[PDB]
């Protein structure tokens, strides 16, 4: 099978959205709003393409997941980013200086985020315009935005559309369009480009734009917006790119669990080898293993870690971890053209196999590793818990394969 670029981005974008995203398909809605604003400025097709992605990828930078930030969190951030690579003593003094104002911190935060997101865009082989324009998202019309304090048309057009689009959605959904329309009107000339604001003003008159915003299938409709260029099929090389890029995003978003994705991928491949899965399937499986983690900032299975608890029954239900895994995989996995064609009115098994393997790995990791707070479970102990708990919650073609695979490993490894 294959993926379309637009399609995969939306999916990945939506998921990473759930962390800090704010609302369930926030990015999707901005795209829809932003494309529509753009659509009315008579942009070139390339611009509309670049805009489409800028809108989708605006939050790529965000290193946060989610009455304010913890002091610790704040300090940790300053340290870890600045002061960078100087006497210890300097770093403390510098971090203190930032902490105290104002301001300064906020500037650091944006600069980091904006630079980081711009970096993602580049990694993903979008144009500099896209990267620049994720970077200036937080500039303001009046020259009061960060991090560069650009004003007016110093600001890239995409950022202007994007920021405006973004704010509007948040209001749109927190209150009432009219409230939203009002709010943006309020910031016109301050945060926003007045001209753009006007446009939104029109769109609102235009129903069907509204219908589209409040549609269940909005994700499908957004797809129809861009130029065809957005729909490129993804080859293997690009996929590596996406995965590799996103993995960095995940590692940044959840520091505490880092290396969890890699481990699961490893277990997953090991199980797969045992099942004599094909080379190609394995390749998906390894990517899938990392990707399925996106979102899933929700606690694992199941608190867990917690040394104390960790007894049965209560997680018999919690086993519907996917559940989510299956759904996400289906959205993720490569697809068959004839199959997609043959459903314009109105694979399943594989997903189940995939889900079972990855899920089994996911469970095995959860029992082991229990590393922070430190508490690794012995491999064979963890293996025993599954079989102890199973047929009920544990596949068993995989469980065997897991065991067989682990067996081959050096026994040094506990």
């Amino acid at each position: 099978g294959s993926h379309m670029l637009s399609e995969l981005m939306i999916s990945l974008t939506t998921a990473l959205d759930m962390t800090e995203g704010q609302p369930p398909e926030h990015c999707i809605r901005c795209c829809w709003i932003g494309m529509h604003i753009g659509m009315q400025l008579e942009l070139s097709e390339p611009e509309l393409h670049d805009l489409f992605f800028t809108l989708l990828l605006k939050d790529a930078g965000c290193s946060s997941n989610a009455v304010g930030t913890s002091l610790s969190s704040v300090i940790n951030f300053i340290v870890k980013n600045t002061g960078s690579e100087q006497s210890w003593t300097e770093r403390i003094l510098t971090t203190i200086d930032i902490l105290k104002n104002g301001n300064d911190y906020a500037q650091e935060l944006i600069q980091t985020r904006c630079t980081r997101g711009a970096d993602v865009a580049r990694e993903l082989r979008f144009s500099e315009a896209v990267a620049q324009g994720i970077h200036s998202l937080d500039e303001h019309w009046n020259g009061q935005g960060r991090p560069e304090q650009r004003k007016g048309e110093a600001i890239p057009l995409f950022s202007r559309i994007a920021l405006l689009a973004q704010v509007f959605d948040v209001f749109q959904m927190e209150h009432s369009i009219e409230e939203a329309l009002q709010e943006i009107m309020a910031r016109s000339g301050v945060w926003f480009d007045p001209k753009l604001v006007e446009v939104v003003e029109q769109l609102v008159e235009n129903p069907r734009f509204l219908s589209g915003l409040k549609a269940t299938d909005i994700s499908q409709r957004v797809m129809n917006l861009p130029p065809a260029q957005a729909h490129l099929p993804l080859d293997d090389a690009y996929l590596e790119c996406i995965v590799t890029a996103f993995g960095k995003i995940v590692d940044a978003k959840s520091p505490y669990t880092a290396g969890h994705s890699e481990r699961v991928a490893v277990y997953t491949d090991l199980i797969a080898r045992q099942l004599a899965i094909s080379d190609a399937d394995r390749i998906w499986l390894r990517r899938a293993a990392l990707l399925h983690d996106i979102g899933k900032l929700g606690v694992s299975n199941a608190i867990l870690d917690k040394p104390g608890k960790l007894d049965e029954a209560e997680w018999r239900a919690v086993q519907a971890h996917a559940a989510y895994t299956e759904q996400i995989l289906y959205k993720l996995s490569p697809f068959k053209t004839l199959a997609r064609m043959a459903g314009a009115h109105h694979n399943g098994d594989e997903i189940s196999l995939m889900t079972r393997i990855i899920t089994t790995a996911d469970i095995f990791d959860a029992l082991s590793a229990e590393r922070p707070y430190r508490a690794a479970m012995p491999i064979d102990k963890a293996l025993a818990i599954m079989e102890e708990n199973l047929h009920t919650a544990i596949d068993p073609e995989c469980f065997a394969a897991l065991a067989a695979a682990l067996n081959l490993l050096p026994d040094e490894y506990t």
